[PDB]
């Protein structure tokens, strides 16, 4: 069954406008390492997950499962781990426990009938990084900042998770306030010659 | 060097209020696949290509290429190969040419410096989908509606938007106004329980 698509429009002036200021609010976006411990209602971030869970996806699969954590003893855990992994290979990381909330992303490489069968989903890497440019996107919009950061150690996380096994951790991303006077680094993104062609 | 972040945060109350808008607004967004030939000004899929490049990537890389279609002739040829590939192995695909543009999203494996060398780039399919979901949250803020697509036939692509080897197709997006009377499929987006596991 169809249903006809509800959406607003707008005069291109207004695209202009509405185009560019997104573009300008964007820009602010850093990424951020240093974060305060002040508090954040769950339901902030329960409205930012299910905003990327909205992502389109192949063949409307969704097949990405978002593990909130705010318990500070997994946190912990995942804290020495983490650091214990990048230290043998900075190594400090205590945004893992500072941040009030970690968003930890997996992905489904199949789903499970509930009658013991496997089916494929499709394009999963890429609808699961457009739904983690979504979450960015939320967090942006709700004033808070994250730090995008890599999914590792991978089987710890898995494990401590208890994730199953169609499924393995993406992408690990703390969230939360900005510590008062946090620094970035003075990065410039590229130009537009240096990421855009145009054909006519 | 380093600078302060420089950042608009707010109290719980109002990022409760704004994270639901935000939601409320994403939900509405859905894939179209009937589009209208109206014009749209190139500024604002520059608005938007350049918003999409504002996304995190690995150890700051950025690497991505996006080729923005505006040429009827190269859409042509773009949508014969499409239909034609889909074909062999609806194979019906109008929106590749009514579409007023295709932005081609193209993945950097690899930069080549100046002088011959290569050097790796870093998760570059996390880096570039979520570009792509800034993408398509830039497309929706504007009011336009895309049509998420397989980058294929790859080969093909890669050659008629001269792109060199470090790079390769990794999605294809048309983008403009809706039809009059574009309808979408009656789909049920998961709920919270079926996404979203929480640790205290
Ligand atoms: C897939 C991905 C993985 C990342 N992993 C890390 C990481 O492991 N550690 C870290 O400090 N930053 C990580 N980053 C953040 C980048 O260093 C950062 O996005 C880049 O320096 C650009 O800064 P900006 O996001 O403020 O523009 C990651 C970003 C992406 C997209
Ligand atoms: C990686 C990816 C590839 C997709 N490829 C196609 C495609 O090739 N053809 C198509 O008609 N839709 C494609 N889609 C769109 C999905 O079918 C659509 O997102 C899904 O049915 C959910 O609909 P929605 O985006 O309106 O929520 C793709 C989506 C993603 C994320
Ligand atoms: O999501 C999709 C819809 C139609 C054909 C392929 C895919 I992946
Ligand atoms: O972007 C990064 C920053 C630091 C360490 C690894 C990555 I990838």
């Amino acid at each position: 069954a169809f249903i006809p698509y509800a959406g607003a429009q707008f005069e291109p002036e207004e695209m202009l406008s509405k185009s560019a200021e997104y573009y300008q609010f964007m820009d602010h976006r850093r990424t951020v390492r240093e974060f305060s411990n002040r508090a954040i209602p769950l339901e902030v971030i329960e409205n930012i997950v299910m905003t990327a869970s909205t992502a389109p996806s192949g063949a409307h699969k969704q097949p990405w499962t978002f593990v909130v954590v705010s318990d500070p003893q997994i946190k912990a855990k995942i804290r020495q781990a983490a650091e214990k992994e990048e230290f043998e290979s900075d190594w400090h990381k205590p945004f893992l426990e500072i941040a009030p909330y970690l968003i930890v992303v997996f992905r489904k490489a199949y789903d499970v009938l509930p009658d013991g069968t496997q089916r494929k989903n499709y394009y999963v890497q890429e609808s699961v990084g457009i739904a983690c440019g979504f979450l960015l996107a939320a967090i942006h919009q709700a004033g808070l900042v994250a730090l995008t950061h890599t999914p590792s150690p991978m089987n710890f996380l898995q494990k401590i998770l208890q994730r199953p096994e169609n499924e393995r951790p993406f992408l690990l991303v703390p969230v939360g306030y900005p510590a008062e006077g946090a620094m970035v680094p003075d990065l410039q993104r590229k130009d537009k010659a240096a990421v855009m062609v145009v054909y006519h």
